[PDB]
C-alpha cells in the first residue's frame, strides 16, 4: 500500500497516459502503441529535478503536482517506481554529448529517485551513438528489445532512454501445446502470420451491442493486477473505438462486466514498440523543455542551449502461454484476429500499469 502523495500522483500518471495515447493515436504513422504511466511520469519527474524556471514548473504543472514540494514529488515517483518491482525490467539512461559534463548533485538525486543511468555520447559517430544506445538497451531487457532506435534525429540535446520488459503471467495459465498458426487481419485487405495461444475459462466479460465491441479482463498472477482487452465486432481502424476511450466510459464498461465462460484467443509473441514521446510532450504542456531556445535545464548541466531532444519510451511485451497452474461448452468467443487496445491496472488499487493497442503483430506479411 501506497502513501496518500504516491497514491494521487498514480492517478495523474493514468490521466497523462490517456491523453499521451490519444494524441499518438492521432499520427497516422503510428501503429503499435505501448505505454508505461508510471514511466512515462518519471520522465517528467527528471525534467522538474534538471530545470528551472518554467521549464521545470511545467513539468509539476503536467503532473498536477504543482501544489507539492520537489521532493514530494520525486519521493512519490521513486515509490511508485519500487512498486513495480516486487517479468519486469526497467532500465533509464541520460545521453548527453561528449562536450556535456552533468551536475554531480543532479547525478545524485536522479540516481536516488529514478534509478538513473548517466552516459556521454558523441553523435559525431552516429553508428557508435546508436550501438551504444541499442546496446544499452538490449542488456537492460536481456535481449528482448535489441533495437531502440535506427536513428537519432537531433543531436544538439539530452536523450532520456527508457528499455522495458514486460511480460503478463497469467493467474489462469493458457497449455504450452494450445498454440497454432493463424491469420490477423491487420486491415480488411492486409493478413498477417501469427501464432495463437487458446484458451477457455471463466473471466469478467463484456458485449457492448450498442457500441459494437467486447472487453474481457484477464487476471495476472494471483489478482494482484488484470489485462484488460476492448475489441471492436468488426475488423475496423480503433480510430472509432478510441473515441470512446475515456476513464469514465471504461470505468461504465467495467461495471457491466460478469464473470462467464470465454473462449480467449491472443497472437502469441514478443511486440517491440519505441516511442520518442519528446513530439507529443509540448502537446501536454511541456513546451519549454523540448526547445533548444527556451529550454532551461541548468540544474541538470550548465551547458549552452541542453534542452530535452528526446524521450525514448522503448517496452517489450511478450504475449505468452505461461501462467500460474489449475458450462464451458458454449462459451462466448473472443477471438482476437484483429487490432485491438489493451490495459494492465493494478487489482488493489486500480492504478494503470500499461495502456496500448495491437495494430501489427511480430509475423509473416501473407
Amino acid at each position: 500500500m501506497l502513501s496518500p502523495k504516491a497514491a494521487t500522483l498514480a492517478e495523474r500518471s493514468a490521466g497523462l497516459a490517456f491523453s499521451l495515447y490519444q494524441a499518438m493515436a492521432k499520427d497516422q504513422a503510428v501503429e503499435n502503441i505501448l505505454l508505461s504511466p508510471v514511466v512515462v511520469a518519471s520522465s517528467l519527474g527528471l525534467v522538474s529535478l534538471g530545470g528551472k524556471a518554467t521549464t521545470a514548473s511545467q513539468a509539476k504543472a503536467v503532473l498536477s503536482a504543482e501544489q507539492l514540494r520537489d521532493e514530494e514529488v520525486h519521493a512519490g515517483l521513486g515509490e511508485l517506481l519500487r512498486s513495480l518491482s516486487n517479468t519486469w525490467k526497467l532500465g533509464s539512461r541520460l545521453y548527453g554529448p561528449s562536450s556535456v559534463s552533468f551536475a554531480e548533485d543532479f547525478v545524485r538525486s536522479s540516481k536516488q529517485h529514478y534509478n538513473c543511468e548517466h552516459s556521454k555520447i558523441n553523435f559525431r559517430d552516429k553508428r557508435s551513438a546508436l550501438q551504444s544506445i541499442n546496446e544499452w538497451a538490449a542488456q537492460t531487457t536481456d535481449g528482448k528489445l535489441p533495437e531502440v532506435t535506427k536513428d537519432v534525429e537531433r543531436t544538439d540535446g539530452a536523450l532520456l532512454v527508457n528499455a522495458m520488459f514486460f511480460k503478463p503471467h497469467w493467474d489462469e495459465k493458457f497449455h504450452h501445446k494450445m498454440v497454432d498458426n493463424r491469420g490477423f487481419m491487420v486491415t480488411r485487405s492486409y493478413t498477417v502470420g501469427v501464432t495463437m495461444m487458446h484458451r477457455t475459462g471463466l473471466y469478467n466479460y463484456y458485449d457492448d451491442e450498442k457500441e459494437k465491441l467486447q472487453i474481457v479482463e484477464m487476471p495476472l498472477a494471483h489478482k494482484l493486477s488484470s489485462l484488460i482487452i476492448l475489441m471492436p465486432h468488426h475488423v475496423e481502424p480503433l480510430e472509432r473505438l478510441e473515441k470512446l476511450l475515456t476513464k469514465e466510459q471504461l470505468k461504465i464498461w467495467m461495471g457491466k462486466m460478469q464473470k462467464k465462460a470465454v473462449a480467449i484467443s491472443l497472437p502469441k509473441g514478443v511486440v517491440e514498440v519505441t516511442h520518442d514521446l519528446q513530439k507529443h510532450l509540448a502537446g501536454l504542456g511541456l513546451t519549454e523543455a523540448i526547445d533548444k531556445n527556451k529550454a532551461d535545464l541548468s540544474r541538470m548541466s550548465g551547458k549552452k542551449d541542453l534542452y530535452l531532444a528526446s524521450v525514448f519510451h522503448a517496452t517489450a511485451f511478450e504475449w505468452d502461454t505461461e501462467g500460474n497452474p489449475f458450462e464451458l461448452r458454449s462459451p462466448k468467443l473472443f477471438y482476437a484476429d484483429h487490432p485491438f487496445i489493451f490495459l494492465v491496472r493494478d487489482t488493489q488499487s486500480g492504478s494503470l500499469l500499461f495502456i496500448g493497442r495491437l495494430v501489427r503483430p511480430k509475423g509473416d506479411k501473407m
